[PDB]
């Protein structure tokens, strides 16, 4: 019932260390992972413990904070703006999956926030 994780590693894809991409882990995802509401987005959606056989019927790109913290680890990322496209996927497939006003959106909507503030400003 669960897919495969996300790759964290991919030996022919190219990666690169900038300063920004040591920014989005040291600073970024460090502080939302200590959010109150990081939990359910520390680790890839368990459709078995969660008995949620219909989740990755809906969501085909599953992406979770888990899988960005190991991809930023291993540099698996090209450059900042990659990462940060993870993080947009895993705030929408929550939109997608759930409905405004659940309890697990308002924790996305937190995060969203908070991850919107922090990297308003990278550096340079
Ligand atoms: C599947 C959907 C979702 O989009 N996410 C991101 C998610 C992550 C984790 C958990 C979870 C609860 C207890 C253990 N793990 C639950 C969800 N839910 C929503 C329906 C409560």
């Amino acid at each position: 019932m669960n897919p495969p994780p996300p790759e964290t590693s991919n030996p022919n894809k190219p990666k690169r260390q900038t300063n920004q991409l040591q920014y989005l882990l040291r600073v970024v995802l460090k502080t939302l992972w200590k959010h109150q509401f990081a939990w359910p987005f520390q680790q890839p959606v368990d459709a078995v413990k969660l008995n949620l056989p219909d989740y990755y019927k809906i969501i085909k790109t599953p992406m979770d904070m888990g899988t960005i913290k190991k991809r930023l680890e291993n540099n698996y990322y090209w450059n900042a703006q990659e990462c940060i496209q993870d993080f947009n996927t895993m705030f929408t497939n929550c939109y997608i999956y759930n409905k405004p006003g659940d309890d697990i959106v308002l924790m996305a909507e937190a995060l969203e926030k908070l991850f919107l503030q922090k990297i308003n400003e990278l550096p340079t």
